């Protein structure tokens, strides 16, 4: 898996050189392009590449070897990076919104002296480098308009999870009546599910010429599953994490989000408890956010999630039996080993 | 010109509404509609909407009315107001990035209680919108992709402009040496030329199936220009306008802008002056802004614009003699007279 991994880090340098080599012609915007590049070192580089790799990985398994030829390859690990840079463009943007500190083991973009705001716009800018690779490398390809149409969703879906996610979440207002496990489901399925684990495996096969709408339904039913696992996983690691391993402070808790640890309290909680986590719920105070950590320990909820991850893995495995074919299933089980007991 | 405008802001109801339906299908989603609607309702209407009427009039006066049918003309006003979502997006960005006050006689979304950098995302959900209109309306037509290609560069064009601007002007640091007339010149071609005046002309023309490089080439050549001249006009306004009219309070000064006015002070300066603008230039306190106020009133640099204005109107119009053909020299003349002696 790591040598998997070191060839697709090893393209990101022609990723730059291509989209930085706007200088020659246009030696006026040389200090933008220049900004550019500081902004793609530093938000593209650093995570798992778990959704670029699947793009790679995915193609591989999908076309024909004798098919895959060099540029055919190339254009693979291209739609790789494109996905990697819609991460880049949601990260970027999701640590200003959640006040967050810490991204991949340094201080987040925003939070950088003299970067602050201005962040808004290097965010769109990592948005605006999945269409120029994909112009200057899919363009004269049948699926061009397939991957156009399907990364402009992606971001339609991520920014409605995101409106949900926002909306469940705000500052100075107790919202515990709106966590629900109905919420919940919402928000990640919108926010997470389609963007990391349907564009990958959709843009992968839209590349190898499977473009039906069965096909394409069907994956969706696994990958949207593996999406709500992943974000449910994140949620946990945000308060239980190590952030020497995942690169970033955890802000659930002071940001009042409908959190799937927050969605389990509320469903065992008595009522003394309920009132623990309505007075210190959703703010900045230390000590607030210490008694909120002590209840979810109280209630056990580290071995619900535990006991969660088991049968989640099997529902998931349950579904790739189901809707896998005629798709090889290590397309899905890949991806589900990848993810499944993650610490990261 | 009025009766032309009333049109278009009519149709508004139904692009939220066809923008908005999502909540039958969907009902999980309802609370992320609604801010939607919020978003769209306050960011896209109190404008002078030029962008989006051109998008309407160019239409009208590049087919030929015996084509002009029912569907063909909702698809005009549709694409016009895709424009003003780009527009939308763009200046809820900008208000953020520039700490803005007010926009369009109103408070900037941002600085709304209960919204804050949650516009962000509601900027990326705007724009978000122009793919799903240009889908609803477009995808069945044979300029589809040319239009989403068109939207995507004047994306990429303005936050390379972006760039720029942010980068000239740093918060905290003296910039005097980068505020010349081709680093400015650079900034407002990329920030504003392309989509502001290139981008509604050039949509109409694909949308009448004029998709020839020489043609798209040569209205470029004259409305880059125009849009050179309306920045110029932009920056004019932020000191020298009135907030009643232009419905915004200037930053220009306070954010260490390379404003036009600052390229001229620059150019006028006697060493005594230079240091005045250097010791009160990008500063907060009132007093050292009234300073730099009172040395452009003292370089008569009011006069200075409105002899520029004269001689910039003359230069446009004569590229209008020299590239309109073998488009009617209206196209460029209407948006020309709706831009010249501007006050709004
Ligand atoms: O990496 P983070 O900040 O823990 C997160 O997962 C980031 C994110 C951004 C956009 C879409 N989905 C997840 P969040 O939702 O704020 O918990
Ligand atoms: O409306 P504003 O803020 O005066 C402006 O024109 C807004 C704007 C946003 C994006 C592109 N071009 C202009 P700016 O450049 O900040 O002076
Ligand atoms: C969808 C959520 C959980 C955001 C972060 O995902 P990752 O954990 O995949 O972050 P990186 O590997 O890209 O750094
Ligand atoms: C390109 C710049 C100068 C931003 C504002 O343009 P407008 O003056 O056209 O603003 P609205 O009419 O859309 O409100
Ligand atoms: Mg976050
Ligand atoms: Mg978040
Ligand atoms: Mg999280
Ligand atoms: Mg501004
Ligand atoms: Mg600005
Ligand atoms: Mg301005």
């Amino acid at each position: 898996y790591a040598q998997e991994k070191q060839d697709f880090v090893q393209h990101f340098s022609q990723i730059v050189r291509v989209l930085t080599e706007d200088e020659m012609g246009h030696p006026e915007i040389g200090d933008a392009i220049a900004r550019l590049k500081e902004v793609l070192e530093y938000n593209a580089i650093g995570g798992k590449y778990n959704r670029g790799l699947t793009v790679v990985v995915a193609f591989r398994e999908l076309v024909e070897p004798r098919k895959q030829d060099a540029d055919s390859l190339q254009r693979a690990w291209t739609v790789g990076w494109c996905v990697e840079l819609l991460q880049a463009f949601f990260l970027v943007a999701d640590d200003i919104m959640d006040s967050s500190l810490t991204r991949r083991g340094q201080i987040c973009w925003y939070q950088k002296p003299g970067v602050g705001l201005d962040a808004i716009n290097d965010a769109n800018l990592l948005e605006a480098c999945i269409y120029r690779l994909l112009k200057l490398y899919c363009r004269e390809q049948p699926y061009y308009l397939n991957l156009i149409e399907l990364f402009l969703q992606s971001s339609y879906q991520t920014e409605i999870g995101q409106t949900l996610d926002l909306l469940t979440a705000p500052q100075g207002n107790v919202d515990l009546v709106r966590f629900t496990e109905k919420r919940y489901k919402s928000i990640v399925k919108y926010l997470t599910a389609f963007y990391s684990f349907y564009l990958p495996i959709a843009a992968a096969m839209y590349m190898a010429g499977i473009d039906g709408e069965k096909e394409h339904a069907n994956a969706k039913k696994i990958l949207l599953e593996m999406g709500e696992f992943f974000q449910i996983q994140d949620d946990y690691l945000d308060l239980f994490g190590d952030p020497s391993v995942t690169g970033k402070i955890g802000t659930d808790i002071q940001d009042n989000k409908c959190s799937w640890l927050v969605v389990q309290c509320l469903q065992r909680a008595t009522p003394e408890q309920y009132q623990i986590l309505k007075e210190n719920y959703g703010q900045k105070e230390a000590e607030k956010v210490a008694r909120v950590k002590a209840l979810y320990e109280e209630l056990d909820l580290p071995a619900v999630f535990l006991q969660y991850e088991e049968d989640s893995y099997s529902h998931i495995m349950a579904l790739i039996e189901q809707y896998a074919a005629p798709l090889p299933p290590a397309v899905f089980l890949g991806l589900a080993r990848k993810i499944y007991k993650r610490r990261k």
